[PDB]
């Protein structure tokens, strides 16, 4: 068993770096099954050559709706729960991680299919902030998702490996994703089918 | 469909900006309801030329009160809920936003009908804190509504139109506002009409 | 009615300010009833000359303690709610402030009489943090209670007035505190008796 | 009694200091009973020549793991509880502290023995931020713990006395530990049999 931390707190990732370079979201979302639950997720990319302090990570959903009231509220936007609630969102970005975001009853995803999914009018907008070490100085970097980029059955591909006592990150995997086989019906739709 | 904010984190709003200037708060408040809760909703614009990083909204009510003991606590403080438990509080703050309370059993305005409004001796004081991007430093924004300026049924005129690939925004209408059809029944009142 | 802030955000306290001087705790700690509950109340000061934004206050009990399993904690921490979960400890410090605890069933003083709060070894920090407007700078501010400092069956004496479409302070109030009529019986012991 | 905290917020701690030198965490974590839950702890050091302000420690988990449907995460991440919830892992850190997590369901240790311990591949981060009072700037201090490096059935050695009108460390103390009597039940196993 190898560390990821060393007791002085240096990590063992990208062999002889120093801990303005740009970090880097992946280009898509994709959607499928994880323990029995459908989730969302992107990845998020760390900075080689620097730590980030008190990072954090928040999505808001940007999708234009109607109130029963006749309201229209134009690129309206609400919170896509990613680790709130359990501190899930605090994150310790020292190799790229991928994000998910479970759909629930909460989740503005709970009654969307497969099929569905592309006729749907809506963006999620990725926020990464902190501290940058080095630096002294508070970041934030954004990007986004609309429809055609969230991959239905999908998967993230690994980046990392294990080389001579150091942990070496594929960046060429980086946006790379597989398919995996993943129903097609809506969250509600699992849940009320499971009920029964 | 035109994208809010590109791949590459920079939004398409306000076509020609260089992402002091203050930010400004809506004059007035307004209650009606959003699809049937009752909310209170103020409107706070963006910095036209710079984002604000960990940007959040918080209100207070000011209201002297009597304890049931018969202490007299003068301009008294409570917190207003605007999003604090779901982390819609913490602000994507790129065009100006509704920001919505909805009034609950929690919310000082439970009881508070139409007519009952403009007897009540109080004032609720909003707060925007955040990190200017450029600057550096901490900012704070402040503003307040007395009951004279809170109206009772009606809407904020949307702001936001989209001109030629960008998203710009008619700050003419910041301030508008205009009337819907709603009861004049407190919250309260309403809960339990309907519970029937 | 006249305002405790203005349209523009700038307060209507302490005529003729500019918003080092170091902020102040009452001396004194109180307990007392607010609406049936048995609260711990102490009073902080406001910076005459400046804000503090991002103002959170936190509290915490040092008491020695032994486990069940014989294991001793000198000075064992304890966090106190003051507000934690509804935001309530997220201030608007423009003039002193009564901070209260409830004592409730999580309370560290749930089962604390009167005859028995002065046999107790035990003691109050209490911790102010907050971004100074002016000086950019992250301030902390400390103080603390133990046993004899805290008086069973007071309240604070209010320094706030109204004077000239403005609002004074009456500082040599500031740690006042006067008599009321308060049971002696324990939170806890007064939940029991009321529970029948 | 004598204070922790004076009335002017100066601790009595380490007679003759001036509130680089680096924050050390105890370089094992160790388990056991703490008022009949089972516990992980570890400790975390103070910084002798100043205070931190807006502190706060939070805890990782890296483990490895192959989600129901085979997806295979390389050094997985999902937070330990170290006070989340009860705003316990904002921390007045003014000398060595025992962190403790406690054991229950929602822990990635519930299921696990004294036996099963070390033959788990897994790896504790833990996490300390905050700002330096002098210094001015936000500092982050990480350390690692691994399988070999918790010690079942064992308690921090204590390091606190109280020397003269102040409290002093004996540092010499601060990684010992010593045994306790402590079953080897895992936390689970240990809830079921006390359910009968
Ligand atoms: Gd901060």
């Amino acid at each position: 068993i190898q560390r990821y931390v060393r007791k002085d707190g240096k990590c063992n990732v990208h062999h002889g770096n120093v801990r303005a370079e740009t970090l880097v979201f992946s280009t898509h979302a994709v959607i499928s099954m994880r323990d029995g639950k459908l989730c969302l997720m992107f990845r998020v990319g760390d900075l080689r050559n620097s730590h980030i302090v008190e990072a954090s990570i928040r999505a808001k959903l940007i999708k234009s709706k109607q109130t029963s009231e006749g309201e229209f509220i134009p690129l309206n936007q609400t919170d896509i729960n990613v680790g709130y609630y359990t501190g899930d969102d605090r994150l310790f970005l020292v190799s790229p991680l991928i994000i998910s975001h479970e759909i629930n009853q909460q989740s503005p995803f709970w009654e969307i299919s497969k099929a569905q999914l592309p006729k749907e009018e809506l963006e999620i907008v990725v926020i990464l902030e902190g501290m940058v070490e080095a630096t002294g100085m508070t970041c934030q970097a954004r990007s986004s998702y609309i429809t055609s980029e969230i991959l239905w059955g999908y998967r993230f591909t690994p980046v990392l490996t294990l080389e001579d006592g150091f942990y070496e990150v594929d960046y060429n995997s980086f946006h790379e994703t597989y398919e995996t086989s993943t129903p097609s019906l809506s969250a509600k739709e699992l849940a009320e089918l499971a009920n029964r």
